[PDB]
């Protein structure tokens, strides 16, 4: 039986700018680096950056909705989003829902998100105002 | 400050086969389903499946190394891997070894992995046989 996410690996086109983004801009802990990768952590999350000649810097119009959201508190949300704006980090979507989300791109065009709130909170909001066709189990 | 992964969203081309894969075959818990998505959990992981007509199915040889690994115990690893092979789940190949892992594809070509072991165990293994150019912090 599966017990959770073990690690998330992102393919990157250039290691140095990606390590700078995840370690210095986003504040993740760098544990190890080698000629073709790095291991970082963010709380419980193990993140691997893998240098991949097949990775292209992908504009958000050319990739699908697959994305990775990181947890942050409401109190820290606005200042963290302002930090990203100062560094010139691109936004790929406006938040059009209730709840706090900021949608931003990494150097290779991986789609990231800052989100406040848990699955339980989302389910409770959906029970009050369900999506079309929604069934609960 | 970022505190970990809030959720993982995968774009899928057909909702029903994806829900069946993650719930029936992988054993994740299905919380809700609606006309264009579903919410599942796997331990602490909140997984969202999002119906996206822009999702293409690409051979693993022409997609990059971005992939998602799920935790499984030593006692369950081999029997779970054998169940996936018996169900006809397709495999893919990574360019390097990272310990006890089984690599498989979801119905849309997302690259998945079963892995035994934590980040701390991986760093200890790497100290004894480092990748090229490895530095530890
Ligand atoms: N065959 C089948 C359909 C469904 C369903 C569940 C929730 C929402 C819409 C459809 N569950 O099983
Ligand atoms: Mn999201
Ligand atoms: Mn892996």
């Amino acid at each position: 039986m599966l017990s959770g996410l073990n690690h998330l690996t992102l393919a990157v086109s250039q290691l140095a700018p990606s390590v700078a983004f995840y370690q210095q801009l986003l504040g993740m802990t760098l544990h190890a680096r080698w000629d073709s990768g790095a291991y970082l952590s963010c709380g419980d999350l193990w993140l691997c950056l893998s240098l991949d000649p097949q990775r292209r810097v992908t504009p958000p119009e050319e990739s699908d909705y697959t994305h990775y959201a990181f947890s942050i508190s409401e109190a820290d949300f606005a200042s963290f989003a302002a930090r990203l704006e100062a560094a010139g980090v691109a936004v790929w979507k406006l938040n059009r829902s209730e709840g706090a989300s900021h949608y931003f791109l990494d150097p290779d065009g991986h789609k990231l998100e800052l989100h406040v709130g848990s699955l339980a909170q989302r389910l409770a909001a959906c029970r009050e105002q369900p999506y079309k066709g929604m069934v609960f189990f």
